[PDB]
């Protein structure tokens, strides 16, 4: 019981919960460990919020993206918008599932680019009041982190309860992935953890080397997240969403 995610490169993300915190095991955090001391601790999503809004003079945001009917809040981090003492924490670009306690993003080397080998995604989220129902059917509503913090890829998520999938297409501009499509993501019914494949298609052509993977979150399944990889690491892609 607690935080659960996935980082896509633990050699440069790791994803866990804050420690010390008024709710353990309840507060998602990130370590960069890529990055040697001091630079590798785990720092609360909600902290690197406040860090975007802090330095957004300088080039930082943190904005609450309306998505339909959804809002999810994305932090814009980037190393050139940051002190130079912040190099090493590198280059992060993160969604929060409204207010719920899920998060979705990306990370890259300092000098790097999304196009990198660096560009990592992830997900974290409190699984500790999670249920899943075993039968019905419910719909999300999904952003995308591919690369950008300005430009979000969107679309709507079709759980099947009682089969056990999750099907639906995000779509973008502004990013290299211009569509990204579940291929056969599963999930034992009344359980929380997703996988599968993917496909996208964007500015390299069709990708179909995806692997999904993710997991439902909150009480009956309020929220979702997950990271979809791709032999070409440019269209890896973060995503949460909401239940309509």
């Amino acid at each position: 019981s607690g935080i659960d995610g996935i980082s896509s490169n633990e050699s440069n993300i790791k994803i866990g919960a804050a420690a010390n915190a008024s709710h353990p095991g309840g507060v998602a955090a990130v370590s960069v460990q890529a990055a040697g001391a001091p630079y590798n601790a785990f720092t609360g999503f909600s902290s690197l919020k406040g860090l975007a809004q802090a330095f957004a003079a300088q080039g930082t945001s943190n904005t609450n993206v309306t998505v339909g009917s959804k809002t999810f809040n994305i932090s814009h981090i980037p190393v050139s918008a940051m002190p130079p003492s912040h190099s090493a924490l590198g280059n992060f670009n993160f969604g929060q599932v409204g207010t719920q306690e899920v998060y979705f993003g990306e990370w890259w080397k300092a000098g790097d680019t999304p196009a990198s080998a660096s560009h990592t995604v992830y997900y974290a989220g409190d699984n500790t009041n999670t249920t899943v129902p075993t039968a019905g059917t419910a719909t999300y509503t999904v952003a995308g982190i591919n690369g950008s913090g300005s430009n979000l890829l969107s679309g709507t998520f079709t759980a099947n309860y009682g089969a056990g999938t999750l099907e639906g297409t995000l779509t973008g501009t502004g990013t290299a992935v211009s569509s990204l499509s579940l291929d056969g993501v599963a999930f034992n019914p009344g359980t929380a953890a997703f996988a599968g494949l993917a496909t996208a298609n964007g500015t390299a052509g069709i990708d179909n080397s995806g692997v999904v993977q993710g997991q439902f979150f909150g009480a009956n399944a309020s929220a979702l997240a997950g990271i979809a990889q791709f032999d070409n690491v440019s269209y890896n892609t973060a995503f949460g969403g909401a239940k309509n």
